[PDB]
């Protein structure tokens, strides 16, 4: 189960960076120099790294200072073979967006937010990056007066627009993703899950440059099914990025390396995002616990990529085999395939077999057989 | 706090008909006829009632008996002056749907769902209906394998669009609300929130003739903000209808009066829903506790109408309060609604106010007076 | 993976007998013979079964009824050789319990629920139980002026106390377990979780009688680590009976298969239960969905078992792997058995090396090494 | 509605003091001198403050620094007439207590977190608190393996076995109270629940030394139900302080003000402490929430003691209207304070009254009247 760069995972520089400050503690490592994390994630086999621009750039850096940092990290870039496919913004950190980037209430700091975003499309086009993310972590509220989530609605779109209007009028080929969150920093966060953040594109004035970039842990923070969230992505044709770690349930944003937390929800994730052909980076937004020093770091990243590989493996054999085909006739997967009606509403209405002459206890009686179908995948993904 | 009819309370002929079979018990109350429900209902002050197929008319009435069960009602109607705005199918009690009805694997299951939906647009709009109701209860899975979400999604699109083609032919006046579900009764149920529900109809052949049904309890059961939620179907110009009742956090779907559960949240949403001008029926879907004989049952129903009234004078109380005006002003919710960025972008570009000459530091020490602006709130819900 | 007796798998007749009624739906499976239920189980590998009265006895049967009821039983069970470890009382179904038994505000149904529950006291004697289980799943409220929690507390002390005097003054070799839930049916239920439930009995007068019946669903419905539950349990010495299923995160009890929910607390269930040596019987509390015909309901039960015998062998595994006991002398799980101070308190206050010397940065840079660790376990879990 | 000392109303210094440091942020507000928020919770109407030795005196501080910070605070306490009633050690903060305290895998590291305690034990005892608070915020694991929780729960009882024995040979008049929190900032913690917590205290050598601390919000995190908790902690004898806040459901720990999140919870829980004669301090745990400046802070901190006087005087009116005296004996929580069978077991078996000639029927058909009950409830809680 060893990683190479074709398997496409990414890695973002804040994961393997994280310095560990949780909200009741003092941060137990050291930072990471950005070009050390470059090399040592090349060496894993990692396929690339992403970056949010204070991540790359401290800020208030002068231009200088800017300009000197950005070239040392092409530098590794180039001397590593690493790529980078995925850039976002920081608009959570510093105190100015305490209330908020694009929807904070103050104006003057959500024009801000958007000088501050363009300014990171720029250098993410520079170093070759297809997908712009926006995670929108301090958009939201503790209170309820405090928002009136109808104008911030409004604020947020315009933004988005805006954003849309800039790549278009510079030529860039970059789409954006919106990464959904129900809560955490804030009480409440817009667009709460990859639904919400899925209607709100559709409203936005080119929807066709935006997708979502959903997070496993962050929908099962609503205790919502990932792998059915990530189907209805797909089947709109909206999944641009996908965030890979694992959450225990319900609770703080855990951030646990992928396969962690729960792992049958990583395996059905896995089998579909194979069999539905996704060709994205598979990016792992995951913190090294703070138990861990620098080598349980590089172990913790490691896992990410061997748990994919294997639950790979397994889900491929999962639906290569015959018995499992032969199950998912029983319980009629290959129906469920086919139109309801394709004969039409007209024909629909006048085949008697459909409601005047069918026989519903006969239906009612036919067991889905969908319990021995699961314990099929069960052993298959214990290799059992 | 006397209701009227004015006040657009309506009520499922289920709620107060409800005898208090639950997962782990018998019914501890006799069956409601419809008729006197209607005159209960009546006289506690409601203006209509809502109806599954189910309800009025039990599953496998011959034609003739159909006819006497409608007839009895409609006097009902007419001799209290009660509308019937919303009605619904009931796709879920009978074992044939035991894997759903428009998604259901087994194809001929789902032309007799689409059939039995069909037959009940023809009496609803024969009442009057405005709102046709689809809850998808039976719409998901219990494991990974017995549902491709994607082959379902295809399914239940294939359903809604034959069902406004249905109803387009016909010429009937009448549109359809999709009433979201996270869990209950199966393990995970397709479109789960409001979120999902908005994003799904954008992809129908003809979305303008599709909205949302959201629940208070549905939506909490996912630990989601329920007015946030219902300001974005406002937003999205979908909210057709709306399902009020109480829920005390994330667990089985308690259906509690409206009112109980989450306090603040009701004060928030009748807020909301009163400031946009929501025109639409107050519906009620709740269950009286099995714990009460029928006295508590119209103890209950009245105190749904009693609490949304209570909440509708204080958060009409807070709007109006000059003090509340100036705190909301302090807290810029007047610059929430102004346009970041009316001047455009490339004004915005050229804007040094706006990134260069933009002082980080004075705005991020402005307080945003969130929490006297909420204590203000919770004297005025409170009449402190 | 074949199941034996030894084993210890056991199996409530209200599970594979469960007809598939939820709270939206009607039974999809007929119902079965108990005498049916124990043939069949015995054939899967089963080593015994458990009742409710009313499972056995159907409710307000005659003495006659009762005892041809109990002799056809038996003859199942002779013809067997099935055991039967464990019985219960249903004080949830019937009306006359819908505001509980032992705390039920109504006094004449108190007394009346500690009647039912003696005579079938006598009647798992008879069959030879050696646990009686109490689940109070209508102990509780949906409001809060319902019930006084401190006055229903001391209803159920004074039940239990009767209980123990009872099985004490006639000689019986039975002692109880308390089986907690946090919801379901009722909005909260008294004594929520495994800490409540080992809190109350230290107040009953012979504490030595009573311990837990722990569920895997019901603690996970709080969002609590279930195995840390079981140890706090076994540490306490309370661990008599254990109810074996799964559940996906907070939302209804879903009661599925043993191993379905939350796999990996799954495994370290196994991996606790094995090395501490808990000889009770492996129980299994679940329903076969509603979806299932008769061969699934077998299906579903047989993998109950074969997913505990996987686990088995993976948890033993990773215990014997040499490299997994260097991990865990990497990680200190060593030096956690170890007394923290078994030189004595003065010791302890005159030791320079635990305060005044102790160089708290050279500890606090020691990584934990706890990724790798569980990185291992993942691999051996997966069979990697 | 103004707060007196009289009220027992106190703050930690870390609520007020809070920077606003969050996971994902920056500080947005300047550290306050303790000396400055003694003076002004002082004018606000607070009894007294609460600390950390870390919050007082910063780790690491030379004796004489140590003696010099305490001077300050008490010549504080001595100009405003404020009291110390709790202290508490931090055992979170510091990279060394990264895998926790009294249960660190590090023997070296849980001498030294005894030692910590023990310091400022004799602080606490010499500013004249009565209650010692423990909360064991890293006590607990993210994965399986890196824990054995039995091994810690010896950990934890030697622990607090040592500091009792601690107190006793110094002839201390102070006790300790366990702050149960189920997770954040550890995957799970140990002793989650307030059941958790009583049961733990049972198996102590001294258990008449130890009680809880329970705390608003961390019960809510695992969705129980706050009252019915603290309940059971008063029947047990135990409650000897408790933590008020606010939060919004099953998610991080959010210290909210109290009032806010769950209001009804919060309505119920002043009726429980007024009607018990809880006579400990009313303390709260919350943090004014980073939107705010200064200005917003002590707004926050007066409306936790606002908000508490309110739901007093309502829960006072409650229990005083005769109209709710009678709808609590029409809802028979008069029978439910009577005893079950204070006639005796034997008596209870002979009595046919109780089960032979026991109409179920007619007693099941009593309605409990709930509803009602409830609907007063609630309109004297809006002032309705
Ligand atoms: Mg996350
Ligand atoms: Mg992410
Ligand atoms: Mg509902
Ligand atoms: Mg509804
Ligand atoms: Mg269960
Ligand atoms: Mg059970
Ligand atoms: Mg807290
Ligand atoms: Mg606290």
């Amino acid at each position: 189960y060893q990683p190479t760069p074709e398997d496409r995972f990414t890695f973002g520089l804040w994961t393997v960076g994280w310095q560990g400050r949780d909200p009741f503690g003092d941060a137990t490592r050291r930072a990471l120099d950005p070009v050390e994390s470059v090399r040592r994630l090349a060496e894993l086999g990692a396929h690339g790294v992403t970056f949010h621009d204070d991540d790359l750039i401290p800020f208030g850096s002068s231009d200088s200072e800017r300009e000197e940092h950005v070239k040392r990290f092409r530098q590794a870039l180039d001397d590593t073979g690493m790529k980078v496919p995925m850039a976002t913004t920081n608009l959570f950190t510093h105190p100015v967006f305490k209330d908020g980037g694009f929807t904070a209430n103050d104006r003057d700091v959500r024009r801000y937010a958007l000088r501050k975003t363009i300014r990171n499309i720029d250098l993410a086009v520079e170093l070759g990056a297809e997908t712009y993310v926006a995670w929108g972590g301090r958009e939201g509220a503790e209170s309820g007066g405090a928002k009136d989530v109808r104008d911030a609605l409004d604020r947020m779109k315009e933004a988005f627009d805006l954003l849309g209007e800039y790549v278009t009028s510079q030529g860039y080929d970059i789409r954006f993703a919106i990464e959904p969150k129900p809560n955490e920093p804030r009480g409440d966060i817009l667009l709460p899950t990859v639904g919400h953040a899925l209607a709100f594109i559709e409203r936005l004035e080119r929807p066709e440059l935006y997708g979502v970039n959903p997070e496993v842990g962050h929908e099962q923070m609503a205790g919502l099914n990932f792998p059915h969230g990530i189907a209805q992505a797909l089947w709109a044709g909206k999944l641009f990025h996908i965030d890979l770690n694992g959450q225990n349930g319900i609770k703080y944003d855990q951030d646990l390396r992928f396969g962690a937390g729960d792992l049958r929800a990583a395996f059905w994730l896995v089998d579909l995002l194979e069999s539905a052909g996704y060709s994205g980076p598979r990016h792992f937004d995951f913190k090294p616990p703070r138990t861990e020093d620098f080598d349980g770091v590089w172990a913790s990243a490691a896992g990410c990529m061997r748990n994919y590989l294997i639950l790979k493996e397994r889900a491929a054999a999962f639906r290569a085999d015959p018995e499992v085909q032969e199950a998912l006739r029983a319980s009629r997967l290959d129906e469920l395939a086919r139109p309801t009606a394709a004969d039409g509403l007209q024909a629909l209405l006048d085949d008697r077999s459909a409601f005047e002459e069918f026989d519903v206890d006969a239906a009612a009686a036919r067991g889905m057989a969908f319990e021995r179908l699961d314990q099929l995948a069960m052993d298959h993904l214990l290799g059992a």
